[PDB]
DNA sequence: AAAAAGACTTAGAAAAATTT
DNA sequence: AAAAATCAAGTCTTTT
């Protein structure tokens, strides 16, 4: 169970499409084009984009028009046969200057919407879970629009269709006030299911995957899943001697498959690589993770730039972001490895005989709840309590120390290849560190922690920010 | 077994909020 | 005052 009682007002719809000014053309082969509703809407979705390099993609181009013409009138069909024929620019300088006669609104009109917003918020962005009110996330649904996907996504550019209530499926406990739909429409469903954690729910039409409408990390049900996510890596840390000695020793067993996930235990372990899980052929971008790991994706070198025995790694990691480094490893791993690339094509998998489920299923058996993910955390939070404890001078100052913070805060980004767009080190902070390690931290060198959490941060973390002291030890 | 379906974490980018 | 700086894609659990 994850909740006795939940009522809320379900999603925001959308906003209904708003039709181009007369004044607003379209051109095809030099001629003006009045463009059906449904294909003028699917084109205007494309101008708000010539701005931007998705439209500069073929992948994105060839689905976008695909789906376009899906959508077109049996005319427009006959006559629009080539994109490069299609003239988006008049209709794509209007929503510029609709975005730049935004930047440009009087502090009447902003504070106008500001407070339209404020009233949606209010309403529609909190719900009552058992005893007391929460604060909904997205609780607006996600408008119509092109894909898109990260990378090679194959999929890019292909249309977001507009989601109808009659897609929505309710969630809410049986003795609460079921929201009502928009007027003359019927939600799909409705169910009083309290082992789930979600409010709302509807099938996204390009993956065929149900999207959900959630609660707030600040949330109960989101921080006690927080909380124990860090407990369970804690008890990693006990017996994560036991486990790397074993997995250690079964470099030498006499059966590979034992070893490909040794291996792979290892590099999950050191290098805080993803579990890794298999991505279907051909309808997502090619990005691998440990287990998936391809006989091209690491070289080996005997000895290089001085080092011996070390692994080269080159591939596109989660969001198409690439890892890229050159590992010392341990002789019998560099072995192990050879072991396993022999008569192998290079799009072959190193691990072959070796799977997420096989790896974790292992995992578990070693310590219940245990999987690859909390290795990760274990080792950032590790990391960073670590290092805090070793960058941190005694008699420096707030700011010093607060910059002591930043750089042992940086070594954990750098751990997990966080890039923003580099070094982005506000997920780990928000996503692999006990927050009850910088609590203390902070209380013990006399740090505010508002010098180093944010009010969100705080709302967050709020649980570690009581529950922690000065004699925090993960 | 292994895919599909389902539920929720994690992630970067894009939108929104001090100095001249 | 005006302008310049500072909301897909994994993992893991369940269900032909």
């Amino acid at each position: 169970i994850k909740w006795k009682f939940l009522e809320h007002k379900g999603p925001v719809f959308a906003p209904p499409y708003e039709p181009l000014p007369e004044n607003v053309k379209f051109y095809y082969d030099g001629k003006v084009m009045k463009l059906s509703p449904k294909a003028e809407e699917v084109a205007t979705f494309f101008a708000k984009m010539l701005d931007h390099e998705y439209t500069t993609k073929e992948i994105f181009r060839k689905n976008f028009f695909k789906d376009w013409r899906k959508e077109m009138t049996n005319e427009e069909k006959n006559i629009i046969t080539n994109l490069s024929k299609c003239d988006f620019t008049q209709m794509s300088q209007y929503f510029k200057a609709q975005t730049e006669a935004r930047k440009q609104m009087s502090k009447e009109e902003k504070l106008k919407i500001k407070e339209e917003n404020e009233k949606l918020l209010k309403e529609y962005g909190f719900c009552i879970m058992d005893n007391h009110k929460e604060r909904i996330a997205n609780f607006k649904i996600e408008p119509p629009g092109l894909f898109r996907g990260r990378g090679n996504h194959p999929k890019m550019g292909m249309l977001k269709r507009r989601i109808m209530p009659e897609d929505i499926i309710i969630n809410c406990s049986k003795d609460a006030k079921v929201p009502s739909p928009p007027p003359g429409h019927k939600w799909k469903e409705v169910r009083h299911d309290n082992k789930v954690t979600w409010l709302v729910s509807w099938t996204e039409n390009i993956q065929g995957s149900i999207k959900y409408i959630m609660l707030n990390p600040s949330s109960r049900i989101k921080g006690e899943k927080d909380w124990q996510k860090y407990e369970t890596a804690r008890r990693l840390k006990k017996c994560v001697d036991k486990i790397r000695n074993q997995y250690r020793e079964d470099w030498k067993s006499k059966e590979m498959k034992v070893r490909q996930r040794a291996v792979a235990l290892y590099f999950i372990d050191k290098l805080a690589l993803r579990a890794g899980n298999e991505k279907e052929e051909g309808e997502t971008a090619d990005t691998v993770g440990c287990c998936s790991l391809r006989v091209e994706h690491i070289n080996l070198h005997p000895e290089l730039d001085g080092q011996e025995y070390v692994v080269e790694f080159d591939f596109l990691g989660k969001d198409s972001i690439r890892y890229y480094n050159k590992v010392p490893v341990e002789k019998r791993v560099f072995k192990n490895l050879q072991l396993f690339m022999e008569n192998k094509q290079p799009e072959d998998d190193l691990f072959d005989r070796l799977n997420t489920g096989i790896l974790n299923k292992h995992l578990q058996d070693l310590m219940e709840g245990l999987t690859a993910k909390v290795f990760r955390t274990y080792n950032a939070s590790i990391t960073l309590q670590q290092q805090l404890k070793e960058l941190t001078a005694p008699d420096e100052n707030i700011p010093a120390k607060i910059l002591s913070y930043n750089r042992a805060n940086r070594a954990v980004a750098i751990l997990c290849n966080h890039q923003r767009a580099q070094i982005a080190l506000g997920t780990s902070k928000l996503n692999f560190l006990d927050p009850r390690i910088t609590v203390a931290w902070c209380k013990k060198w006399g740090v505010p922690i508002e010098k180093i959490y944010n009010k969100t941060q705080r709302e967050k973390f709020a649980w570690a920010i009581d529950m922690a002291d000065e004699d925090y030890e993960f």
